[PDB]
């Protein structure tokens, strides 16, 4: 019922830590709506300047903002993307930030065929926890929370406590 005020959500992480299979799980068991942000930039064409080094186009971080921002005042989405310093502060609840043993998110990239570089850069992005301190800078430190994703049973611990929080916000909300 479009009756109901809904919440957002940020998941966030490096590459491989498990965001979008999190995301699909928690929109089939929730009813909000999941939106990879890689997917939608490649589905709309949202790029500005070429990579040659990695072989792909570059984000536009402006019309990524503009394209979502009505969807977001409206409530009830789930976002997923590497990065977070250039979404409004307004539009999230609560940001979780994804988090995978070294020697684990090593094997689960190289399985996807990451060459030697892009390997290399994304295990350093994970060991010096960039994302993480990202994220504690851009939203405040009481709506951020680390949480483990190695393994099936994790996954499992991670949609049963977050679809209980989102079942408690909406009551606290829809007084
Ligand atoms: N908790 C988990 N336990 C074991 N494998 C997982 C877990 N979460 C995700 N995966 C697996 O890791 C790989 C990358 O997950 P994915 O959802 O694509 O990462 P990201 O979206 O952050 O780049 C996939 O093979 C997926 O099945």
């Amino acid at each position: 019922r479009g009756s109901m005020l809904l919440p957002n959500i940020l998941l966030t992480g490096t590459p491989g830590v498990g965001k979008t299979t999190l995301g699909k799980e928690l929109a089939s068991k929730s009813g909000l709506k999941y939106i990879n942000v890689g997917d939608l930039a490649r589905e709309e064409q949202l790029y500005d300047g070429y990579d040659e080094e990695y072989d792909c186009p570059i984000l536009d971080e402006d019309r990524v903002v503009d394209e979502l921002d009505n969807q977001m005042r409206e409530g009830g989405v789930i976002v997923g993307y590497h990065g977070c310093d250039f979404f409004p502060e307004r539009w999230f609840h609560i940001v979780f930030v994804l988090r995978t043993d070294t020697n684990v998110l090593y094997e689960r990239l190289e399985t996807r065929g990451y060459n030697e570089k892009k390997l290399t850069d994304n295990i350093q992005c994970e060991i010096f926890q960039v994302l993480y301190e990202e994220a504690t800078a851009s939203y405040k430190e009481e709506i951020v929370h680390q949480l483990p994703s190695n393994k099936p049973e994790e996954l499992e611990n991670n949609v049963d406590q977050i679809l209980k929080w989102i079942e408690q916000w909406i009551k606290d909300h829809n007084s």
